[PDB]
Parts: structure tokens; C-alpha cells; sequence
């Protein structure tokens, strides 16, 4: 148990306190938080299984997959275990995370804990993008900034 | 067939790498790093609790404990189950580093990935110097940079 943390920064001028708060067993990870500096437009919002923030955004591997699937947005059944969605930047970028997603866990399973939540430079292609870069990840070009998701309170 | 990294970064010149190998259930754990530009000779070294990092090392709150046991010794009996000591950063201090303790696992029940590792800025005396400060935190100082304990490669 309890709320999880995770604060996105790297060599981008841009970063992000973002939050996670889940009750009942399994089921709705609530998600909601702040990240700024950036470009407005969409933006990917993955999760990227190893949590080495070791060597930047490199180390964060390609997106949580339990058995391995291609992409998704949040709203299908193609989709790999690790990828929320997309987030927007409007202007002066105040990139206002909601999210509700029922895939991806706090506790047991579906374990991003330790893992690395990466927020991406180019907008995301969903999988409907017609080409094997986006089935591998939605085509969302840099890794722009990242963090570990650990364990606040 | 866990893993875990835990790049050690604070905001001196501290820069530090550092993980832990641990197998068959209830095989011991294991630490070996490189702490870097760390004062000479003998450093805190801990596992706070709350892998929150907001506010970089302070969010991390009291060493990793359950049980509510008083401050820890590398071995004592009386331990909190988040210090492991002490660490010998050899003349310019870097500090190549080994641990092997029974307590510190990440798996079935009490897991510490999603926590933070801060190495202290002096130190580490025990807490049997009975003191409740010594004892709180083994009379340590500051904690000069974190990381948090994610699954690693
Ligand atoms: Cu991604
Ligand atoms: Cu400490
Ligand atoms: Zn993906
Ligand atoms: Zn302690």
C-alpha cells in the first residue's frame, strides 16, 4: 500500500511533481499531478519498466509489458500493461495530468512501483499510426523527462 | 530473480550508483556501489522509508521501519531495518561498497522498492550510544543525496 510518487525532470528544461493515489485491492489507479516547462500539444505518458534512472531516460526500457503486447491509448484491450496516455501541454505549459486508468496498479501484479514514468517529446501516434514504430511505442519521439516512481505519503 | 539500481544523486557534488542482488526467497541481500566525492573514512548509510523525493532527500522521512524498533546497527539485535551502517569512502572518497544483510529484502511481505536510500553527510554511531537521537538517527547530520530502489537490469 499507498499513494505513490514521482517527480519527472532530465537534460529537458521540463519537469513535473506527479502523483498517484489508489485504494480497493486492484483496479482504478487514480492519477493526477503537474508538469511543466513544456511545448504545448499532446505529449506521451508511458511508464517504462525498469526503473534504472541510471544513464538519463536510456535506461527506463520500452513500455511495461506482463506479456508482450503491442501499443494502445488507455481505452483498448491492444495496449501493453505500461501505456496511460497522451497529456496535454496547453500554453506556458502547465500540463495538467487527470487520469483514471484500471490497468496499471499500486500492489500486486501490474507493480509500477520502482518503475519510471516517462512523459515524451513528440505527440503520441495511439497505434492507429500504420507503421511498426508506433506498435513498438506510439511514435513519441524523445524521452523528455523522467523519474522513478517511489513511495511518498 | 530480482534486481534493483539506485542511482544515488544529491545536490553537492555527491554522485553516487548503487544496487542490490538477492535471490531464492529468502537469500540475503545485497549492496555494492560507487559513493562519490563522500568526506573520508566513515559515512551513514540508510534506507528512509517514504521513496517521496519532492523535496529531494528531506521527503524520505525516518530509516525503513516496520516494526518500531529503536536505531539500528549494521548488526545489532535493536536495528531499524533502514540502516546499514556505515560505509569507508577511501581517501577521496570514493566508496566502493558491499553489504550483505539478512534484512533488507524486496519481495514476500516487507518489500523496500518504491523507498529511498540517503547516505549520510557524517558519522554513524549506532544508537546504542544511548542518546533518543542518537538513536533516532544514529547521530548522522544531514542526508547529503538519495535515490530510490526501483527494479533494476
Ligand atoms: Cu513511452
Ligand atoms: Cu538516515
Ligand atoms: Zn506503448
Ligand atoms: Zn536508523
Amino acid at each position: 500500500a499507498t499513494k505513490a510518487v514521482c517527480v519527472l525532470k532530465g537534460d529537458g528544461p521540463v519537469q513535473g511533481i506527479i502523483n498517484f493515489e489508489q485504494k480497493e485491492s486492484n483496479g482504478p489507479v487514480k492519477v493526477w499531478g503537474s508538469i511543466k516547462g513544456l511545448t504545448e500539444g499532446l505529449h506521451g505518458f508511458h511508464v517504462h519498466e525498469f526503473g534504472d534512472n541510471t544513464a538519463g531516460c536510456t535506461s527506463a526500457g520500452p513500455h511495461f509489458n506482463p506479456l508482450s503486447r503491442k501499443h494502445g491509448g488507455p481505452k483498448d484491450e491492444e495496449r501493453h500493461v505500461g501505456d496511460l496516455g497522451n497529456v496535454t501541454a496547453d500554453k506556458d505549459g502547465v500540463a495538467d495530468v487527470s487520469i483514471e486508468d484500471s490497468v496499471i496498479s499500486l500492489s500486486g501484479d501490474h507493480c509500477i512501483i520502482g518503475r519510471t514514468l516517462v512523459v515524451h517529446e513528440k505527440a503520441d501516434d495511439l497505434g492507429k499510426g500504420g507503421n511498426e514504430e508506433s506498435t513498438k511505442t506510439g511514435n513519441a519521439g524523445s524521452r523528455l523527462a523522467c523519474g522513478v516512481i517511489g513511495i511518498a505519503q
